[PDB]
């Protein structure tokens, strides 16, 4: 009973969280997700501003009210050559990855490791934060308060 969470460094206190290294989180999922990093969804002017200060995937991504992809590079695999925050428009599927934001994370580029998912609930999965270097912190518990999620 084990789930990854690959996340990033911090833009602006924007991160990006891919879970079990496939798009598998839903609009709900993505919520409590967040909330168990003390964070929310990202407006899209935070992750505006997450991108002028060097963020970037080729990932879809959750934000509140749309699903995006942060662009600086021009790059024809991530988000059909496009820069600025590209909005997903069409897609039959409900599933991403999520970004979410929190509000106490240095305000520029923050490359350092996350060490805690600090808001997550008791529960029986061994949830493990995975650094883009590898490093690792895992916990016991579950953030998803939906069902249908789990
Ligand atoms: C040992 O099994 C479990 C332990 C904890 C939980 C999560 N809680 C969270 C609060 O509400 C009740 C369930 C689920 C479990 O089995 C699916």
């Amino acid at each position: 009973n084990q789930i990854d969470l690959n996340v990033t460094c911090r833009y602006a206190g924007v991160f990006h969280v891919e879970k079990n290294g496939r798009y598998s989180i839903s609009r709900t999922e993505a919520a409590d997700l967040c909330q168990a990093f003390n964070s929310t969804l990202p407006t899209m002017d935070q992750m505006k501003l997450a991108l002028s200060k060097g963020f970037e995937t080729c990932r879809y991504g959750f934000i509140e009210g749309n699903v995006v992809i942060p662009r600086i590079h021009p790059n024809a695999i991530c988000a059909a050559n496009h820069t600025g925050v590209y909005i997903l428009v069409t897609s039959n599927t409900s599933h991403y990855d999520t970004y979410c934001f929190n509000a106490s994370a240095p305000p520029e580029e923050d490359c350092t490791s996350v060490t805690d998912l600090p808001n997550s609930f008791d529960g029986p999965v061994t949830i493990t934060i995975v650094n883009r270097d590898g490093t690792r912190y895992s916990k016991k518990g579950e953030y998803r308060t939906h069902q249908e999620d789990i």
